[PDB]
Order: structure tokens, then C-alpha cells, then sequence
């Protein structure tokens, strides 16, 4: 039972490379493939161009009858259907990070909706966020969606919905990494 | 500014070891010194009895009022007169890490008075949080207390009162490591 997750670009993996979008910030050089790795990795293979890593932790936000809401609904990992994902990285600024927490809770929830926004996309997306921002990661965190391509449009509406939020004035790195499953 | 820190228990360092306390669960070795790092170790070296690290991290609970009252009156490590110290390493039990944010927070401050508490002690006593549960270690985090011996009685008294509280009643493993500077 591993927390830790670690996503190589390069020429082998479970995922291929539809396109990587380099939405805010420097990017992340386009390779053939991702490998995603459960674990701390050794030594990185030969032709790898970068490695991403986080690992899974505590709720940080979410309250209890928003983690039933989610718990209803939220599809697992893994479904045979969900042929799709997109890797996102994302960093957020340092003056989020001076916040207390009831003034960074008031705008992930109360001014950005975040939980009740993405709530309405479930069951159709899954997804999994890891943290890397303690590690010492050029990123503060690695986001994981999967879904059905019947969700692609909804999927790409979420995330236009989500950046014109008040907590996406507080980021200032982003890349979406495109992926199918091979 | 790197956010890591090592723990050694062995035959150096900058701190004797007065004692150690097995409060609560395995113990740690008893061992002459206590060496301090900042950074990632990654081969302990030879007659070093134990290795604990954690990182700097976010606030996670306290809200911007108890931040500037903290601030207000906490004083700097590496005072001239803090000679003594107590590493206190505390594993908190699945059924806390499984709770939801408001969960959490009403038992560390509306039910324990975590910070309203530890502020009575301020400024003799000065503090450092560290968290390690998210590196897969044996303890959840490794808090760090030093003080001039005029507040030893008050800080043997602020754990007696801190091991009455609700919150505690989460702990599963805890140890103190007397220090004294060297
Ligand atoms: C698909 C529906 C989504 C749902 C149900 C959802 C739900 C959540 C929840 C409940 C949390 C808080 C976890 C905690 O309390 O620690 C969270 C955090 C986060 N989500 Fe989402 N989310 C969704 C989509 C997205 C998308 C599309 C992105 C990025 C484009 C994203 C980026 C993030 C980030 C960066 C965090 C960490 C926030 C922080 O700790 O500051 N989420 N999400
Ligand atoms: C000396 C006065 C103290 C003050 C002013 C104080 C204040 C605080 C504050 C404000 C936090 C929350 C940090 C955050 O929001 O992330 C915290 C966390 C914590 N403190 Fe203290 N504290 C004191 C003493 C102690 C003592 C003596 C112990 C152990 C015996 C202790 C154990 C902890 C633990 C384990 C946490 C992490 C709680 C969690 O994240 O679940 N504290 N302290
Ligand atoms: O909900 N962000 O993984
Ligand atoms: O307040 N625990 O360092």
C-alpha cells in the first residue's frame, strides 16, 4: 500500500500521447508515451524526458456531507470504458500558499464551487489527486481524469468552467497531458 | 529553501539526549545525541540507532485570526537561552485520517483548543511542525519544542494538558526525546 505515484514521459508506458497543451507557464516536452509507476522510482529508463510525482493524502477541504455527495456518485478507477485521461499538473502561487486555512476553504468552496461544480460531471468522470508541492516538485499537484470518449465535450466544458474560478486566479503553472490507454 | 529535515539518533549531533520517554506504543531506542539535517539523507550513518524525518508544510487548520495571534507572540528558534529541547514524534490513529476537514477541525480547536492552549506557553516556548504521514514513515509528525529551563515546569504542564484533550484521544504512538544543546 504505496502512496506514491510517478508519471514518466517518454517512449514506454500504459498511455499514449494524444497532445500535450502547455495552458499556463513553461510546459512539458511532448514524448511518445506516459508511464505511470506506483512507488518511488529507481532510475529513470533511458529516453524519458520528464518525471512527474505526488503522492495520495487527506482530505484538505472537502466536509463531510460533501465527501458523502462525492461518495454517492464517484466512479472508480480502471473502468473498462474509461479509455481516455488527462494528466494535469498544476501550481499554484505563493500567495495562496501564505493563506490561512478558512480564507483558502472560502475560495476553493464558497466563492469557486469547486466540489459543487464538479459534482455535476460525476459519474461519468473519475479522477485522483496527488500532492507533490511537499516533495519539493516543480509542480504543487498532479490531477488524473479517465473517462469515456462520450464525456470528452462535457469534460473540456468542466475545464473552462474551472479556470474562469476565482481560485484559478491563484495558479501560475498548468499543462495537460492528453492521454488514451493502450 | 529546502523543506526537509532529518532526525538521527545516534553518537553525534548537536543535542544530548537527557532522556526518552516511551509514551505511547513502540518506543525509540535511547542513544547519546540527536543529529539535525535539513535535507534528504540517504545512507544513515554507522552507530545511528534510528532515522526520522518530515518536511515543512502549509497550515491546515488554523484560521487567520489564531495565525496573527500566533505570529504576534511566537518567538525565533536558536534562542541563546533555549539550551533545552523535546523532539516529540506522534502517530495519529486511520479513524482520524479517515474524518473530513470540519470533522477535524472542530476536535483540534473547537473541542481541544489546540492553538488557544499553546498560545498560554507562548512566548517561552518555541516550535517547529513537521509532517511526515505523507512519506510513508512510522509517524504522522515530528513536533519540535525549546525553551530556556525557566519553562520546563510550564511545558511539562502544557502536555499534561494536551494528552487530557479530545484530540489525543486520535494518538496511537508517541514519543518525547529530551534534548539539551550542545
Ligand atoms: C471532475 C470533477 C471534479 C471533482 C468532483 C473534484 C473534486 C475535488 C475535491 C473534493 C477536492 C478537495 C480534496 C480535499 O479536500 O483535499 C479537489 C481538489 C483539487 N482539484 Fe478537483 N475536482 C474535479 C475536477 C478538477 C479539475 C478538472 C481540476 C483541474 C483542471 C481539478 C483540480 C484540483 C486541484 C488542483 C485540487 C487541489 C486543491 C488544493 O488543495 O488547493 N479538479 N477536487
Ligand atoms: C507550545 C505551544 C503550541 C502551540 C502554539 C501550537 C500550535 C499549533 C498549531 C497552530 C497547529 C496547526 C498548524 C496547522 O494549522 O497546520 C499545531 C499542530 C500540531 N501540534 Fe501544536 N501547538 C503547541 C504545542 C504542541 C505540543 C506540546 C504538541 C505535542 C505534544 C503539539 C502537537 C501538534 C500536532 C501533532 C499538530 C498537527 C495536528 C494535525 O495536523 O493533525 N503541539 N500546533
Ligand atoms: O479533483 N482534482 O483531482
Ligand atoms: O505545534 N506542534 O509543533
Amino acid at each position: 500500500p504505496n502512496n506514491r505515484y510517478s508519471f514518466i514521459g517518454g517512449r514506454t508506458g500504459q498511455w499514449q500521447v494524444v497532445k500535450i497543451r502547455n495552458v499556463l507557464g513553461p510546459g512539458l516536452q511532448l514524448v511518445e508515451k506516459v508511464n505511470i509507476l506506483n512507488g518511488a522510482v529507481a532510475e529513470i529508463p533511458l529516453d524519458s524526458a520528464w518525471r512527474l510525482q505526488g503522492f495520495a493524502s487527506n482530505i484538505r477541504y472537502a466536509i463531510r456531507t460533501e465527501l458523502e455527495a462525492l461518495q454517492a456518485v464517484q466512479p472508480m478507477l480502471n473502468r473498462a470504458e474509461a479509455i481516455l485521461a488527462v494528466l494535469i499538473p498544476i501550481k499554484k502561487s505563493a500567495q495562496w500558499w501564505e493563506m490561512a486555512q478558512d480564507e483558502r476553504r472560502d475560495i476553493f468552496e464558497r466563492e469557486s464551487h469547486h466540489t459543487a461544480v464538479g459534482l455535476e460531471y460525476l459519474p461519468g468522470v473519475a479522477r485522483r489527486l496527488l500532492h507533490c508541492r511537499d516533495l519539493g516538485e516543480e509542480f504543487d499537484f498532479l490531477t488524473w481524469f479517465e473517462f469515456a470518449p462520450e464525456h470528452s465535450s462535457a469534460f473540456n466544458e468542466l475545464l473552462l468552467r474551472m479556470r474562469a474560478s476565482k481560485e484559478w486566479e491563484y495558479v501560475e503553472r498548468e499543462v495537460e497531458v492528453w492521454l488514451k490507454r493502450l
